[PDB]
């Protein structure tokens, strides 16, 4: 990966384009098949509500699987940064 | 493709969002090696100016050689749309 570099950073390049994400923290990206599962935590400003971070993860949730078609598994959870 | 249609996909999504671009009228898209080589015609407003239309041109190709990092030629013409 070759084939996987390229796909981790249009996944990076989604979710920093989706509003209240500050940076992606950790991305884990694996082939099932010719699909792709992910795992990934995003920061958040410290002083948005826990339902607001929900919403946040949801959003980059929705972002990155709408860009990249081949990813059939994608968690988001976030952490407090900056 | 298999693999070519979820670029060629890609290439019009791009072309589509860059500023005075009125659709894709044709995209022909292949390998070369590992590399994408495609050339490309859009729409545009028939009362732009020519050097308006090659401007879009210029910023079409920009924005789908960033998008897609595969790609190593793009060729971009216009047409009057609409
Ligand atoms: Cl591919």
């Amino acid at each position: 990966g070759s084939h996987m570099e390229a796909v981790q950073n249009r996944i990076v390049e989604a979710a920093e384009r989706v509003p209240g994400v500050r940076g992606v923290i950790h991305l884990r990206a694996r082939y099932v098949g010719q699909d792709i599962w992910a795992d990934m935590i995003i920061g958040v400003d410290p002083e948005n509500t826990v339902e607001q971070a929900e919403e946040i993860c949801e959003a980059v949730q929705a972002a990155v699987c709408g860009k990249i078609r081949r990813i059939e598994s994608l968690h988001v959870s976030a952490e407090a940064r900056e």
